[PDB]
């Protein structure tokens, strides 16, 4: 209430034009160019800042505040999405941890890399739940469960915001995208989202939820449709459920240009049409289009709009100011007037520890033949493919301020790993793509990929010299980083082609071949699980990535990462997910039963998988009763023993089923897991606790309850692989 | 009424046990022997059979009726889909004619070949909207459009139904799969469809509607969930919706095994229970696994249903025999006793001229490269391809009591049409798939793909030499019809690789070569379009396709069919159809950018448009010319265009109008088919076409679900497809 006085009183002294000022967010570039927008703050015509990230052009622009009259200062923001200057894996593969901690800290460094350079805010953490492996943005989530994805966002707010907004090393998360954007009809960025509202609230809601009940300060506004509607103006999303039913108290904001494609959306006919619509379904700040600025005057003077939805948008932007410390100090994250200058892309401020440690944690063993792996570094080791040697592949795609030059290639980890004791032989193999229209696309705004001069033909020649030269053979291929981002979607799922006949011309040399995947989506992986001895999945696995990848190669990281996501067999299979119906005809086989005729059906490898250097074993599951009492917990126990020979973790997974409900409920349901390291003949007693908001569920009116009856609980080391037990809820 | 006073009168003299027996519909089978069922229509104890088919069976069943204390006749039903014994294209070829009166002709032929054998009743028509061309049933409709569907929908009731239901030529209609069926998720057959009501009221819905408006008897309820509740469950779709809200006085009926798989689903964890809420639902009549007969009585007397839930479903059952006339005479289809025996499968009781003239209409021409087609009936003709000599192929899926053996194959119908003018030359090239496990898949049940024992290299050696020995190649190629039916789910919508490495080793002999394509469903066709000198599209044409299929390769028919369904560039596109919605960062011709909706692998929109097909002369169309600017509520509107034959040959077209609302209280699709107008013309011929437009054309279902037209402009597009079209502007006050 300290915090509505101090805005009720310096509302009650602000003009119009400086209320909708504060609602108008910038970045420096062609349509605002640096002096005049510089000239803008100082008149109070701006209220942040987006993609400015050095302390310097930062302090520069807070300074600018001073000469408007009540000097309300900027915030600044950027996409910190998995890393800011220290790159951590993309998010898909953050997920695969299966690890609170992990993430915690991926974030926790993010927020004080980008705090020391004098960023307030993050559009960060994406939240969308993703089952369709084509849409590009996959790589920014953490997968299709929401289980997992909804406590993935509470962590990763709470992990950004700390203890205090106001702290200099907090960050205010802006979750995104709010809604539903990820459900793209066809995988197409941007494309239509339709969906019922039991599968909304059931499914799609309840991370963007989780982080406004952990005190996300923001929420960006997604670009998408929902049933029709775009979100920029749906007053049903953004007041209705966001404010009235949820209780969020924060700051809404659009994306780039949002208000203005209500025109090409087709709600609008015109931007004073566009922006009355944003501003009274409760969008609060207006990203770059600057129709706010144009628009709301005139509005308000027609009586289109009302002084209070203008009052509204202000306070938000100003209640996150003041939470974020900036009436107290403009400057707290921005140190003192005649500090030192510093180099701000100094080695001494990158994070290499936390980024190596965190990447070893969601890289995901696929296949492992025989114990190929772990290596001995020992032997001619041949490394050979375009993503070897790749520092802009292994940032990822959203790699903030991440500077490749400092990254660590995976030819550069092996490198470090065996130094003097393996010989490592180098060849491309062949380009990323074949295809000349894909290199220009991937190549259309910077230099993104190396095209070699080389035909298709020499790169292989000297590849197959390369592997006849060596004991066995590291394959370093996959997608490049612009394949899987904003606006990248793809209608093949497979390794490149150019790769493809890499491998394939490999494979025939006979030598054992291990397969390192780089990609930001779930990949058609058919011949490779026929045909390579081993297959590790590293996502992108950030500025340290060839170090955790070669820790694991060589056994000093048992691989632990589990699959967040279900890989189909081909894209032709879309969409693939654990946590489907039965339907009334389900595959068991029989070809009157819900499957494709043309290929083997269910996912290539399903959620929750993830092989390991030792073996695990699970003791029968025990239920603490066969009947529960509403408001009692139930305790399903297993006890989980390593009875191999190397040290390792596993993630033990428990799943529910409620099968006879008021609607088709999925054949399972995330609703615990326990992550667990174990030394070999390490045995360690798993208590998962069950109560009634764990068996709910939205039926056809959502009505949120839990119905009597039996519920069947699964746990295992994966969706597939489970053992159940049932009970009965009285 | 007194159809109300006969039916209460006799539902005042029946038992409950009388009363349940009506909801039962069974078919001869392992689970229901013939002498068993004849014990149980004999007791009262059978409402009705599906997939008896011929006179005298029919005859056998219903004389075993006068044996029960009420004789209450039954009635007969079978899939009589696109045709009975004389078959017709499937409806996805039907659909391409784009005119309501060749698609009517099908169905009178239809209806009049069941009733002659007997028959009262089809589950047809099928018109569930298909947007995902992965699902087998996608054969089984008319595409993806709402407007054409919905207007087909009323067209087949209507023929079938005739002017009176009891009529001994007329067949009562069960329109099917209410509802959304078509819209499983992956395209997987009988699975999950999740969707807005706005999609479902705008979209969807309209051609269920538009069958019970046109009158149909009966409704047969689908097998899929609707947004968690499966239909044979759904109160809210068969009571509120179809009864409460549309008016629907006719029949229920569930599909085989509906009621059981209410297990399945997780509805119910018992046959009992599931019972309980198929017969609550609305569902009248329960086909085959007689959950019905074995637990209405518990449930009734446990109070778990009501008396009035057992009397809804049985009228609904005496009302459909009433209106077919079976209580008058339960042999009004099956003439008198003292009738000579006759052939069932009688060429003389075909309909082939009829067949022959429907499926010329169907037919697109995709591709026709400098003038190839139409050919001339000289020289030397390879025929190559796993379909040219298939007659369990051409008949296509669903194809009823068609007998294999009458139809026509692609390698007749050029015999049929060259005599001794031309030298055939065959070779079958290539099996239908290279993949035994899908050649396992098709040849499970009923053998279907004869399999040739060579290796492919010595097929492709035979088809190699014969088309080095010919003037040119039609190549026969496409799917077989086990791969476009019930649970037939593809995950690639190309060619079958065995048949594409038949193509690119033809296209390497400098041969012309034409294409003559078979498929249930839309076909990935990039590699095609490129290298194919002509392409026609043949869909599975029926009984006399192989004649309709050589009348226009040889120029006897003009091709004029044109697609329903948008061909996508690959299955990794689907998803597409031409009425979506734009998006704030639409990909097109105006909007070519990175930050669009698209993907980056491939080229961007479908190979084909809705809409689409060639001729072999070309057409012209005038200026579009509006009635008025400004349109009042309560008026309509004019939109004039002249359509002109401006090539040398006789042929038709179709004119297509298209409208936008591109200011909404929703996004709205970026345009959507309003009207359509089939002209045949002679060359230099000019038709004035007249387009009426009022304001039920306009509206929509918004967010809540009101119907509205909102004042503002709407955009009026008029074209020979939806991707080559003009627009001119109106305002609604
Ligand atoms: O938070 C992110 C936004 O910064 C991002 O905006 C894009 C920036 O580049 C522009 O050219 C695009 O047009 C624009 O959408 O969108 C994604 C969001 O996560
Ligand atoms: O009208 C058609 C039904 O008769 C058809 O029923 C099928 C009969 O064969 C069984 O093996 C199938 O399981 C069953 O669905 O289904 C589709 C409907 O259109
Ligand atoms: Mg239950
Ligand atoms: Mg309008």
């Amino acid at each position: 209430t300290d915090k509505e006085r101090f805005i009720a009183s310096l509302m009650a002294r602000m003009s119009n034009a400086e209320k909708i000022g504060q609602l108008r967010l910038v970045s420096v570039g062609a349509d605002h160019p640096k002096e005049a927008l510089m000239a803008d703050i100082r008149a109070g015509k701006v209220g942040a800042i987006f993609n400015t990230v050095t302390r310097p052009d930062i302090r520069a622009m807070q300074d600018q505040v001073r000469h408007s009259r009540l000097k309300i200062p900027l915030f600044h923001a950027y996409d910190v999405a998995h890393g800011h200057r220290t790159i951590f894996p993309i998010s898909l593969g953050l997920a695969a941890s299966w690890d609170p901690e992990v993430v915690a800290r991926s974030a926790r460094i993010s927020a004080l890399e980008a705090s020391a350079d004098g960023l307030d805010m993050s559009f960060s953490p994406m939240v969308d739940i993703t089952r369709d492996a084509r849409w590009g943005r996959v790589s920014e989530g953490f997968g299709e469960d929401t289980y997992l994805t909804s406590l993935l966002s509470g962590v990763m707010v709470r992990a950004y915001q700390g203890s205090n907004l106001a702290a200099p090393d907090s960050i205010m998360a802006a979750v995104k995208h709010f809604a539903l954007y990820g459900a793209a009809e066809g995988g197409r960025d941007y494309n239509t989202v339709d969906m019922s509202l039991p599968r909304m609230f059931q499914d799609y809601l309840p991370p963007y939820k989780a982080a406004v009940d952990a005190g996300a300060g923001a929420v960006m506004v997604s670009l998408n449709t929902i049933n029709g509607v775009p979100a920029t103006a749906n007053r049903w999303l953004l007041t209705d459920l966001l404010r009235q039913q949820w209780g969020f108290k924060g700051l809404t904001i659009s994306n780039h240009g949002a208000v203005k494609e209500l025109i090409k959306h087709g709600l609008a006919g015109n931007e004073r049409d566009a922006t009355r619509l944003a501003i009274q379904a409760g969008v609060d700040m207006n990203m770059n289009d600057d129709l706010y600025s144009t628009w709301l005057p005139k509005l308000l003077a027609a009586g289109e709009i009302d002084q209070a939805d203008i009052d509204r948008a202000c306070r938000d932007v100003l209640a996150a100011k003041y939470d974020l410390g900036l009436f107290a100090d403009p400057y707290r994250r921005l140190g003192k007037p005649d500090d030192p200058p510093f180099d701000t892309n100094a080695e001494s401020r990158l994070h290499r520890q936390a980024a190596r440690e965190v990447a070893r944690e969601g890289l995901v063993l696929l296949k492992n033949r025989d114990g190929l792996l772990p290596l001995k570094k020992q032997g001619r080791i041949a490394v050979i493919g375009p993503l070897a040697k790749s520092q802009r592949d292994v940032i990822g795609s959203w790699s903030a301020a991440g500077v490749p030059r400092q990254a660590v290639t995976v030819y550069q980890g092996l490198a470090n790993a065996v130094g003097e004791r393996a010989t490592l032989l180098y060849a491309k193999g062949a380009n990323v793509s074949g295809d000349q229209a894909i290199l220009d696309y991937l190549n259309s705004y910077n230099p993104e990929v190396e095209v070699d001069p080389r035909s298709a033909e020499a790169m292989l020649e000297e590849a197959l010299r390369t592997a006849r030269d060596a004991d066995l053979v590291v394959a370093v291929v996959g997608e490049s980083q612009g394949m899987a981002h904003e606006a990248s979607s793809r209608t093949d799922l497979r390794i490149p082609a150019s790769q493809r006949r890499l491998l394939k011309a490999l494979k025939a040399t006979g030598k054992p071949l291990v397969l390192v995947l780089m990609n930001g989506r779930p990949l058609s992986l058919g011949w490779e699980q026929e045909n390579a001895d081993a297959i590790l999945e590293t996502w992108f696995s950030g500025t340290e990535g060839g170090n955790a990848i070669a820790d694991v190669l060589f056994g000093e990281h048992n691989p632990s990462g589990k699959l967040t996501m279900s890989f189909p067999r081909s894209v032709g299979q879309v969409p693939v997910y654990y946590n489907h119906l039965n339907t009334g005809r389900p595959m068991d086989p029989g070809k009157y039963t819900s499957r494709y005729f043309d290929e083997a059906n269910g996912p290539l490898y399903p959620f929750g998988y993830g092989l390991s250097y030792t073996e695990f074993s699970l003791s029968p599951l025990r239920l603490s009763s066969e009947r529960l009492a509403r408001g009692a917990t139930l305790e399903a126990r297993v006890t989980l023993s390593n009875s191999g020979k190397r040290a390792g973790a596993t993630v033990v997974q428990l799943y529910l089923q409620d099968p006879v409900a008021s609607l088709s409920r999925p054949v399972k349901e995330l609703r615990g897991f326990r992550k667990v390291m174990l030394e070999p003949g390490e045995s360690r007693e798993i208590v998962f606790r069950l109560g009634e908001a764990d068996l709910k569920f939205y039926d056809s009116q959502l009505r949120h309850t839990a119905e009597p009856g039996e519920f069947k609980v699964f746990v295992g080391l994966d969706s597939a692989q489970t053992e159940s037990r049932s009970f009965t809820l009285l």
